[PDB]
């Protein structure tokens, strides 16, 4: 029995997590892994270090053929540690069952590890609250032996399907906020269905890695010194955080990097709704797949120093250098985001704002939204 395991993630947060996980065994540098990271390219450097160390791209929210391939380079008997991202845990998982029914002889799944995608599993979770949530449960297991018995898909319930794993393989999640399935009331059927299988993310591991693993670490996450220097500055400093539309259409395109701007300037601004002051040094950290969007902020902003895209927000936390105040766009960053270090949270009744309410994020107050906020100059 050989155990091969596989990372497969196209957002972030699961990304961290798997990567993080890895880490903390690169002692084995021969057993069997599949990276399928969309958002990190491990660097070549660490590659050759390593043996039995493939790599497969992902579409459509699923590992390409080329999964295959890999397998086929592993003949006898072979177990599956899968690490999957929640939210698109179904599709996820789709060539590897079918190439499994190619292979029941041989192949088998030895347990699933599942990471939070972001925020998209929790505004999608609040869109339950009126339902017959242990009703739903029944009906996603159901579907679930539909799934594997037949390699089809279809659920009633897309969003409670991605929690019934349980029903089919030894399983473990990683939540990104394990207080809003306790503190949603709606929800306590899921919460005592889950009952032993879950689990909060982890922010405090990379304390506990060797030195030269947490450098390691740093490196896959594209944590540099240049930019480990530009947050040494004594000077008290300030992260406007960015975001991003996954819409293609031009005009909304613009229009969100002109909202956003403008929503820079009224934390900068001396005459803006959400002044900070004048004594921080400001910084940017553009959502990771900002694109045009983020060299907006850097072809109209002043006195602004940009924090890489491609870094995710909660590195800084990791090695320490987390600022004195964050702002901007709502985003998955302020799920994890140090309470006092929150300046102020703008949005794009609402999901989304239900959520940091549950989890007490935000307060009572007034949502502030994008559009309130007058236009600057
Ligand atoms: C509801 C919904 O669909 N939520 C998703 C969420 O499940 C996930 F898909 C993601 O996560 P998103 O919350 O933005 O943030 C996720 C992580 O990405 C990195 N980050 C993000 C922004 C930034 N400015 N600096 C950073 O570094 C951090 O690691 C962070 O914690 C995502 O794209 O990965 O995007 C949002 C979308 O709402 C999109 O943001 C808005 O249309
Ligand atoms: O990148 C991970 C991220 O993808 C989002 O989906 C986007 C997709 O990335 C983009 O290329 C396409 O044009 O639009 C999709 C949404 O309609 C997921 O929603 C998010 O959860 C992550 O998986």
């Amino acid at each position: 029995s050989k155990t091969i395991t596989l990372y497969l993630d196209p957002a972030s947060l699961p990304a961290l997590n798997q990567l993080m996980d890895f880490t903390q065994n690169n002692e084995d540098k021969t057993h069997p892994r599949i990276f399928g990271l969309s958002r990190f390219k491990i660097p070549d450097n660490i590659i050759t270090q390593y043996q039995n160390i493939h790599f497969v791209e992902l579409k459509d929210n699923r590992p390409t053929e080329a999964l295959f391939t890999i397998l086929d380079q592993y003949p006898g008997n072979i177990e599956l540690n899968i690490h999957l991202n929640i939210a698109h845990s179904v599709q996820l998982i789709r060539p590897i069952l079918a190439y499994r029914f190619k292979h029941l002889d041989r192949v088998s799944i030895q347990q699933l590890n599942l990471y939070d995608d972001g925020s998209m599993e929790y505004v999608d979770l609040e869109k339950e609250e009126n339902k017959d949530i242990s009703a739903e449960i029944k009906q996603a297991e159901k579907q679930l032996s539909h799934y594997l018995l037949t390699g089809k898909i279809k659920f009633d319930n897309p969003t409670i399907a991605r929690y019934v794993w349980q029903s089919a393989f030894p399983v473990k999640y990683h939540f990104l906020s394990t207080d809003y399935f306790e503190k949603a009331e709606f929800l306590q059927p899921l919460k005592e269905y889950l009952a032993e299988n879950y689990q909060k993310m982890d922010w405090t591991a990379y304390q506990q890695l060797t030195p030269e693993q947490q450098a390691f670490y740093l490196t896959l996450v594209g944590f540099n010194d240049e930019v480990k220097q530009s947050l040494e500055v004594q000077q008290a400093k300030f992260i406007f955080t960015g975001t991003t539309t996954w819409e293609g259409n031009t005009e909304v395109r613009e229009y969100y990097a002109q909202q956003q701007l403008n929503l820079l300037n009224h934390f900068t601004q001396a005459e803006g709704d959400l002044f900070i002051g004048d004594h921080y040094k400001i910084y940017f950290k553009g959502h990771p797949r900002g694109g045009e969007i983020n060299d907006y902020i850097l072809n109209n902003a002043k006195n602004i120093t940009n924090i890489p895209a491609n870094i995710s927000f909660e590195v800084l936390m990791m090695t320490g250098l987390l600022p004195d105040k964050v702002g901007g766009v709502a985003s998955s960053l302020y799920f994890s985001l140090p309470k006092e270090k929150i300046s102020h949270i703008i949005f794009t009744n609402n999901p989304y704002v239900k959520v940091m309410r549950r989890l007490g994020i935000i307060d009572e107050s007034q949502v502030i939204f994008w559009d309130s906020l007058k236009e600057l100059g």
